[PDB]
C-alpha cells in the first residue's frame, strides 16, 4: 500500500464531517462537532489479492478539528461497494 | 509548508534515532530501543513566512517503532546549522 499526500478540499472535508458522524454513534467523547480537516491529509490504496494490480479500497488518516480538539482518525473506503467505515477515531492528538 | 512523503532510507532512520535519543532524556516513556521507521514519512519546509532569501528549515513527522511498540514524532531541523529539535514524542499510537 503506497501512501500519498491529498488535498483538503470539499471531498477530504466531508471524510471529516462522515468520522466525527460516525464517532458520534460510538459516542466515546460525548457529542462532537465538526470544525474542519487540517493538513496533512493522507490516502493509502490497497491492493487486493495481486492479481491486476485490482484496487481493493483506500485508507485515509485525517487530522480532524471538532469541539476545540483535534482527533486522529482513519477511514477505510471500499473500491468496489463505495461503502465507508471509522477504522479508528483517536485524541485528543497534538497537532502535527 | 506543504507537507510531502519522503522515503525511509538512512536519513530518516537516523531521525528516528535522534528522536528516541531525545525521548530518552526526557524519560516520559522510560529507557526506549529504537527499531526502525516505517511509513510513511512526512516532511514540510519551513520559511518562517517572509517572500525567498531560503528555506529556514524542515519538520518532520515520523512514525518509530521503539521497544516494540510505535510513537509518532514531530523533528524541526534547522537548514543552515542542521541542528535538530524533538517537538513532540507521543505513544503508543495504533499504526496509521
Amino acid at each position: 500500500g503506497e501512501w500519498e499526500i491529498i488535498d483538503i478540499g470539499p471531498f477530504t472535508q466531508n471524510l471529516g464531517k462522515f468520522a466525527v458522524d460516525e464517532a458520534n454513534k460510538i459516542g466515546q467523547y460525548g457529542r462532537l462537532t465538526f470544525n474542519k480537516v487540517i493538513r496533512p491529509a493522507m490516502k493509502k490504496t490497497i491492493y487486493e489479492n495481486e492479481g491486476f494490480r485490482e484496487i481493493k479500497g483506500y485508507e485515509y488518516q485525517l487530522y480532524v478539528r471538532a469541539s476545540d480538539k483535534l482527533f486522529r482518525a482513519d477511514i477505510y473506503e471500499d473500491y468496489k461497494t463505495r461503502g465507508r467505515k471509522l477504522l479508528r477515531f483517536n485524541g485528543p492528538v497534538p497537532p502535527p
